[PDB]
């Protein structure tokens, strides 16, 4: 079926939970043996969220190459994404090592450091220009260059230096600051505006390594971001945009990381975002 009318048909019939459970039943199951080794327990935020072995990002280190991060490679859309958990106190150096080694331009953060009165990820970037951060375990230096605070999101320019080689690179930090502590946003308008700002920066384009996207577990809000982006790109590429099947795209993405889209409310919100976004693209 088309999307917008399949949407109203699920609303009128109140069957979002059943649609979402079908996705959960059909989703791929691949091994994640490296994630479960005892030496990696303090590298995982949640025991039930792990990268598959076949798609995990490997650190360029011979001691321990593990990070909780997955490469989502979308062949028809010609987009790739790295989805990862919010860094932990003992993985902030690994996080920036990955950004460096994978040649990423942008980092997309969809959570606040504290939500619901608990810490959802480490304070992994510097908050003042004159107070830079050094990660001694991976030999990197990170400096805040500039910060632009807007009503729904903040953009930061960061400098990452590889202290071994003295090479430097500019990284863009896109921080969506207004996702509510509970539920999903009422309108997708600010989330779409944010997506378009990431796109306009070059961070999603083939001349760079894959964008790094995270929330707390790296599957819920993060899944919503890449699902919406890929679906809108396919609607621009194809002769028949109504052939884009959001459930099929989501199942394809779940071949590369488990659990993408965590609730039926997140599924409904993804539909809403793609539907509204398709009108603004045109040609609107
Ligand atoms: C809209 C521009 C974009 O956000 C970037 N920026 C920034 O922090 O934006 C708030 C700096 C200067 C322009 C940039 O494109 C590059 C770094």
């Amino acid at each position: 079926m088309e999307m917008e009318k399949e949407f109203e048909q699920i609303d009128k019939s109140g069957s979002w939970a059943a649609i979402y459970q079908d996705i959960r039943h059909e989703a791929s199951d691949f091994p994640s043996r490296v994630a479960k080794l005892p030496k990696n327990k303090n590298r995982n935020r949640y025991r039930d969220v792990s990268p598959f072995d076949h798609s995990r990002i490997k650190l360029h280190q011979e001691d321990n190459d593990y990070i909780n991060a997955s490469l989502i490679k979308m062949e028809e859309a010609q987009r790739s994404y790295i989805l990862t958990q919010g860094p932990l106190p003992n993985t902030v150096g690994h996080f920036w090592e990955m950004v460096w080694e994978q040649k990423s331009r942008g980092v997309v953060m969809l959570n606040r450091v504290m939500e619901k009165g608990s810490l959802k990820c480490a304070q992994y970037w510097p908050q003042k220009e004159e107070k830079e951060m050094i990660f001694e375990d991976t030999n990197l230096k990170l400096t805040l260059i500039s910060e632009d605070i807007k009503s729904y999101y903040t953009v930061r320019q960061l400098e990452l230096e590889n202290l071994t080689t003295q090479e430097t690179r500019e990284i863009l930090h896109f921080h969506y600051t207004t996702w509510p502590d509970f539920g999903v946003p009422e309108s997708p308008a600010s989330f779409l505006n944010f997506l378009f700002k990431v796109r306009e920066s070059g961070s999603l384009s083939p001349e760079h390594g894959p964008v790094v996207v995270h929330c707390s577990a790296g599957i819920g809000r993060s899944g919503t971001f890449c699902l919406a982006d890929t679906c809108l790109l396919l609607m621009d590429k194809r002769k028949d945009p109504s052939s884009v099947d959001i459930k099929k795209v989501l199942l394809e993405m779940r071949k590369f990381r488990m659990g993408l889209i965590q609730t039926a409310d997140q599924l409904r919100f993804s539909y809403l975002a793609v539907i509204e976004g398709a009108k603004f693209i045109m040609g609107d």
